[PDB]
């Protein structure tokens, strides 16, 4: 299905309308499947960090640690379909500009890979970008075969603003994921009993950006 296509008549107007967009079958199988085997390399060759630390214990050993991630620019060896995702999530957002309410998307960061290991941790409520950094829309890849919620925990639960309801998004294979990262969208992971793979990358409003160099600060004399 052609990037534009899918822009202009689905992610666009869910964009405008509920500011959380879901694309089944992004890549399709077997580009899907090349993405998991780069991950898992990645993880397998100890490219992750150990994870987040969750719970500090008075004995070390007995620390827990949740969400691993690892940065991606996309050109590394290894990593070439996982850049070819990134290029394909540009493409879409290109396809996006001027559309995407009044933001004029100029950057991204580089890719987030992230696991959560399958030992019961998820991811507090959080804002992806609450001042002003930037950020306006939040990207995210998910690889993960025949996954099931109600077996294996992991959902994606948003709370989009000023409604009395949330959304629930399983972290399903070849899954695409958009969402505005300010304020209007508090999510959080609850907790993975299996491991859960994401991929996740933030596109740059220009004004916004240009304006957080102000408040975040670059020298010259
Ligand atoms: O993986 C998901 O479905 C949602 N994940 C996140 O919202 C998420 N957000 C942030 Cl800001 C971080 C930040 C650091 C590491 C992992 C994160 C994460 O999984
Ligand atoms: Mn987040």
């Amino acid at each position: 299905l052609p990037a534009l296509k899918l822009a202009l008549e689905y992610i666009v107007p869910c964009m405008n309308k509920h500011g959380i967009c879901v694309v089944d079958d992004f890549l399709g199988k077997e580009t899907g499947q090349q993405i998991g085997d780069e991950v898992r390399a990645l993880h397998d060759t100890g490219k992750f960090t150990d994870g987040q630390l969750v719970s500090q214990k008075s004995d070390s050993s007995k620390d827990i640690r949740g969400d691993k991630i690892t940065w991606i620019e996309g050109k590394e060896p290894g990593c070439e379909t996982i850049g070819l995702l990134m290029s394909s999530m540009d493409d879409l957002i290109r396809h996006c500009n001027g559309k995407l309410g009044s933001y004029k998307i100029n950057g991204r960061t580089k890719a987030m890979v992230a696991c959560y290991p399958g030992n019961g941790t998820g991811y507090v409520r959080h804002v992806d970008n609450r001042n002003g950094d930037g950020r306006c829309v939040t990207c995210i890849y998910y690889l993960n075969k025949d996954w099931d919620a109600k077996v294996s925990g992991g959902i994606l639960r948003i709370f989009p603003e000023g409604k009395a309801q949330f959304a629930d998004i399983e972290p399903k294979f070849d899954r695409l994921l958009f969402f505005w990262s300010d304020r209007r969208n508090p999510h959080e992971v609850q907790p993975a009993y299996a491991t859960r793979y994401a991929i996740t990358v933030w596109y740059f409003d220009a004004d916004e950006r240009a304006r957080a160099k102000v408040k975040y600060l670059k020298g010259v004399r």
